[PDB]
């Protein structure tokens, strides 16, 4: 049947390390796992273009959406179909937090765009590594990042049965054990 | 106020020739003109991504939509704000015909994606160069060609359906004639 898990948070929140540690945990249990990420899991050139390219919020979101649609169709759904636990480092919630709450696009339109792109797929659990922007390991520019951080927390409190919010400043090993604890009833 | 005109049709329909001829005609009337096109008028780099092998229909559309959003914001709306006649060689109708009728994506979704940030912008007129599909797989091209004609049937004041097999200069004169009333 497979199981779709995601990790979310600011760049430097540790969600990339935790995604790796989660995959390793599953490997040690003998559970087939596929680790992937956005942007670029669908369309690698989208990732490379957006390193440098300045774009409107709409166009940025739509490029990210094209990547996500191809990611869903070619990577995630086929992995789930083989009964893998598929872990994505970032998924739709990243666009909602960054292009929505950060850059100001309205969530209902963002979700309508995503509806066909994601084909009704939803993460069973989403681990949000929360910390303030000043704690991310990787004045005025921080206002955006605080909108993003708050936007994530807004998403989480709207879906408390999907989000698990973790103190990203805790030791790496302890965050990983918290993740495992939340996940264990679902395997 | 400015004036937004588009041209549509299959590749090889003469849509591009007519867009260029129209720009030259409107300029000869002292009317300031901005000639532009999709894909690439918004995000030139989209052209590369669009060639991706076996791209899902959703991803293909969404790429077109990113370029189109940037095109609308940065090129088209500012051109119209300056009172120019803005002519786009392809616009949303291309995606509706190709990704909707051709690849089977639902038109309401395509339109809801497109609607954002456009301030209700629609072409005032859309000149459809109707080309038989074999002159462009063939099944796909038939759906796209007939898709365009369905769009035109649905909005009969906006679309001007032209037989693309006619001599280029006759097509140009028909386009000019439709435009007469929208000029002084
Ligand atoms: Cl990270
Ligand atoms: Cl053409
Ligand atoms: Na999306
Ligand atoms: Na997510
Ligand atoms: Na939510
Ligand atoms: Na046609």
């Amino acid at each position: 049947p497979g199981l779709f898990l995601t990790l979310e948070g600011l760049d430097g929140s540790g969600k990339t390390t935790q995604a790796r540690r989660l995959a390793a945990f599953l490997e040690a249990q003998g559970r087939p796992v596929l680790l992937t990420r956005e942007p670029g899991g669908g369309l690698p050139e989208v990732r490379s273009l957006l390193l440098t390219q300045e774009l409107s919020p709409e166009a940025e979101y739509l490029l990210f959406s094209a990547d996500r649609a191809e990611h869903v169709r070619k990577v995630i759904l086929p992995g789930l179909a083989a009964g893998k636990v598929v872990i994505s480092d970032r998924h739709l919630d990243s666009s909602l937090a960054y292009q929505g709450y950060g850059r100001g696009l309205p969530l209902p339109w963002l979700r309508e765009v995503a509806r066909e792109a994601t084909r009704g797929l939803k993460p069973r659990l989403t681990f949000l590594l929360d910390l303030p922007p000043e704690a991310a390991l990787r004045g005025l520019g921080l206002e955006f990042f605080r909108r993003v951080r708050e936007g994530y927390l807004a998403l989480a409190r709207a879906e408390p049965g999907r989000f698990v919010v973790l103190d990203a400043t805790l030791p790496e090993e302890e965050i990983a054990r918290a993740i495992q604890a939340h996940l264990r009833p679902l395997l």
